[PDB]
C-alpha cells in the first residue's frame, strides 16, 4: 500500500524542444553549397601523388570534422591501398595515425610497426618524449589495442605522462587538443560530441586550417542538427501525449537524454527512422526500470513480469491501474513499429526486439527477488542475470529495426550473443556498478555487482573496483578485435554496438551516473548538439 519517496530531479528542459519549425530557405541553401563543397573535398581525396603523411592527415581531419560519412567508398579505397603497400618507414606521428586509422576501419595492420620506436624491453624510447605530435597520435592509437597488441602496453602511460608535462607550454589550439585528449580520447568518444569540439574549439582556431573543409563541416553539422531537432520535436510530442510525467510521477522524465543516446548510436540522416524507433524504446524501458527499482511491490512486479512474458492485451486486468498505463503503451509501441515497417515488408523483425524485452523484464524481476531475500549471489550468477538488465542486448537489437538494410541473418547473428555485443554489455555493466555502488549500497542493495565481487573473492572494495576496471579493459580489447576483417556481419551493424560502448564511457565520465543526473555531463552535450548552432 505504501510507496517510497521520489528523489528524482525533473527534466531540466521543459518544452523548449516540443516545436521546431525548420527554416527551409536556409536548409535548401546549406544543402546547395554543401553539394559543391562535397565534390571539392572528394577531389582532395582522389588527388594523385600525395605523400603518406598528408593522406592520413587528410582522412583524419575529414573524420574528426564529422563529414567522413560522405566518403566511405573513397576513404576505404585509400586505406585498403595503404594497408597492402606496407609502409614501414616513417616517424612516430605518421606511424601511430596509420595504425589507428587502419585499425578503426577493420584493417589488421601489424603492431610491429611500433618496434622501431622501442628498445629491448618493448618500452618506448624516452628520446621521443619531446615530440608532442607523435605522443598525441600514440596516445590516441593506444586505445584501439586488441589482445594481440601487447607491444603497445606501455604506450598509454608513456604518452600520458609526457603530454601532461608538455601541455602547459604548448601553443593554441594544440594545447587545448592535448588537454581534451587526456580527458576524452577519440576512439571512446561519442562521434557528434567530439566532432562538435573539434570543429569549433580546434579546427576553427588552427592557423593552417583548410577553409573548404571547415566550411563544409560547419554547414553539414548545422544542417544535420535541423534534422535532429525535427526528430526530437516529434519524439517530444509523442512523449507529451503519453503524459507519464503526471500519470506515472515516480519515473525519470528523461526523453531528451534518451534522444542523446539514440543520437550517439547513429547520427546520419539515413538512420533517422531508426533513431526515432530507438529513443521510444529506450525511454519506455526506462519507465519499466524505475517501476521495479523504487515503486512496485513484489506481488505487483510478479504480475507485471508475467503479463510481459505473455504479451497479450487480454492480460491488462491482472495489473494495477498504474501498471495498465505502461503495459498498454508498451504493446501499442510495438504495434506502431509493425505498421511503421509493413510498407517495406519488414514487420516480422519486430519480434526479435520483443523477445529481448521479455528477457530484460524477467531479469528485473530476479534482481528484485534477490533484493527482497537479501541474497548476495556469486559473481558468476550475478552476471548471468545482471548483464541483460543493462538493456544493452535489447537496445542493440532495437537499433537494427529502423535500418533498411538489416536482414534476418543479421538478427540471427545478434541473437547468439556474439563477442562484440557481449563486450559492449560488460562495459555498460561494470562502469554502472562502479559508479552507482555507494548510493545503491546505502539504499540497502545487498546484491550490487561490487558487493558480490567483494564477498565472492574476499577482496576489499578498492581491489574489487580495480577488478571491474579490468573486465572493462578486456571488453574494449574484444570490441576492437570484433571490428577486424573479415567481419561476421556488415560493419554497418557493428558500429551501433561500438557506439553503445562509447555512450557508457561518455555518460559515466568521472565516475558518476549521467542519465539519472543529467546536469553535470549530459546537459552541456545536449546544448552543444541540439540547442546551439556552430557559429558559421
Amino acid at each position: 500500500i505504501v510507496r517510497p519517496v521520489a528523489d528524482f530531479s525533473p527534466s531540466l528542459w521543459g518544452d523548449q524542444f516540443l516545436s521546431f519549425s525548420i527554416k527551409n530557405q536556409v536548409a535548401e541553401k546549406y544543402a546547395k553549397e554543401i553539394e559543391a563543397l562535397k565534390e571539392q573535398t572528394r577531389n582532395m581525396l582522389l588527388a594523385t601523388g600525395m605523400k603518406l603523411a598528408d593522406t592520413l592527415n587528410l582522412i583524419d581531419t575529414i573524420e574528426r570534422l564529422g563529414i567522413s560519412y560522405h566518403f566511405e567508398k573513397e576513404i576505404d579505397d585509400i586505406l585498403d591501398q595503404i594497408y597492402n603497400q606496407n609502409s614501414n618507414c616513417n616517424d612516430l606521428c605518421t606511424s601511430a595515425l596509420q595504425f589507428r586509422l587502419l585499425r578503426q576501419h577493420g584493417f589488421n595492420i601489424s603492431p610491429e610497426i611500433f618496434s622501431k620506436f622501442q628498445d629491448e624491453n618493448g618500452k618506448f624510447k624516452e628520446s621521443l618524449a619531446s615530440d608532442v605530435l607523435g605522443l598525441l597520435n600514440l596516445y590516441e592509437a593506444s586505445h584501439v589495442r586488441t589482445h594481440a597488441d601487447d607491444i603497445l602496453e606501455d604506450a598509454l602511460a608513456f604518452s600520458t605522462i609526457h603530454l601532461e608535462s608538455a601541455a602547459p607550454h604548448l601553443k593554441s589550439p594544440l594545447r587545448e587538443q592535448v588537454t581534451h585528449a587526456l580527458e576524452q580520447c577519440l576512439h571512446k568518444g561519442v562521434p557528434r560530441v567530439e566532432t562538435r569540439f573539434f570543429i569549433s574549439s580546434i579546427y576553427d582556431k588552427e592557423q593552417s586550417k583548410n577553409n573548404v573543409l571547415l566550411r563544409f563541416a560547419k554547414l553539414d553539422f548545422n544542417l544535420l542538427q535541423m534534422l535532429h531537432k525535427q526528430e526530437l520535436a516529434q519524439v517530444s510530442r509523442w512523449w507529451k501525449d503519453l503524459d507519464f510525467v503526471t500519470t506515472l510521477p515516480y519515473a525519470r522524465d528523461r526523453v531528451v537524454e534518451c534522444y542523446f543516446w539514440a543520437l550517439g548510436v547513429y547520427f546520419e540522416p539515413q538512420y533517422s527512422q531508426a533513431r526515432v524507433m530507438l529513443v521510444k524504446t529506450i525511454s519506455m524501458i526506462s519507465i519499466v526500470d524505475d517501476t521495479f527499482d523504487a515503486y512496485g511491490t513484489v506481488k505487483e512486479l510478479e504480475a507485471y513480469t508475467d503479463a510481459i512474458q505473455r504479451w497479450d492485451i487480454n492480460e491488462i486486468d491482472r495489473l494495477p491501474d498504474y501498471m495498465k498505463i505502461s503495459y498498454k503503451a508498451i504493446l501499442d509501441l510495438y504495434k506502431d513499429y509493425e505498421k511503421e515497417l509493413s510498407s517495406a515488408g519488414r514487420s516480422h523483425i519486430v519480434c526479435h526486439a520483443i523477445e529481448r524485452m521479455k528477457e530484460v523484464v524477467r531479469n528485473y524481476n530476479v534482481e528484485s527477488t534477490w533484493f527482497i531475500e537479501g541474497y548476495t549471489p556469486p559473481v558468476s550468477e550475478y552476471l548471468s542475470n545482471a548483464l541483460a538488465t543493462t538493456t544493452y542486448y535489447y537496445l542493440a537489437t532495437t537499433s537494427y529495426l529502423g535500418m533498411k538494410s538489416a536482414t534476418e541473418q543479421d538478427f540471427e547473428w545478434l541473437s547468439k550473443n556474439p563477442k562484440i555485443l557481449e563486450a559492449s554489455v560488460i562495459i555498460c555493466r561494470v562502469i554502472d556498478d562502479t559508479a552507482t555502488y555507494e548510493v545503491e549500497k546505502s539504499r540497502g542493495q545487498i546484491a550490487t555487482g561490487i558487493e558480490c565481487c567483494m564477498r565472492d573473492y574476499g577482496i576489499s572494495t578498492k581491489e574489487a573496483m580495480a577488478k571491474f576496471q579490468n573486465m572493462a579493459e578486456t571488453a574494449w580489447k574484444d570490441i576492437n578485435e570484433g571490428l577486424l576483417r573479415p567481419t561476421p556481419v556488415s560493419t554497418e551493424f557493428l558500429t551501433p554496438i561500438l557506439n553503445l560502448a562509447r555512450i557508457v564511457e561518455v555518460t559515466y565520465i568521472h565516475n558518476l551516473d549521467g542519465y539519472t543526473h543529467p546536469e553535470k555531463v549530459l546537459k552541456p552535450h545536449i546544448i552543444n548538439l541540439l540547442v546551439d548552432s556552430i557559429k558559421i
